């Protein structure tokens, strides 16, 4: 899933805190994402990040 992917930011460098699931700890931890050049494990919140990864 989703869930295998590293952190990425993008092309763009916009402040747009976001979470990822951090597989190379095992975490859900922030970024910053960038809108343009994004991946999909890239979420709101650790909520979601959470959620869509590990109940």
């Amino acid at each position: 899933s989703i869930c295998s992917e590293p952190k990425k930011v993008g092309r763009c460098k916009g402040y747009f805190p976001r979470f990822y699931f951090d597989s190379e700890t095992g975490k859900c931890t922030p970024f910053i994402y960038g809108g343009c050049g994004g991946n999909g494990n890239n979420f709101e919140t650790l909520h979601q990040c959470r959620a869509i990864c590990r109940a």
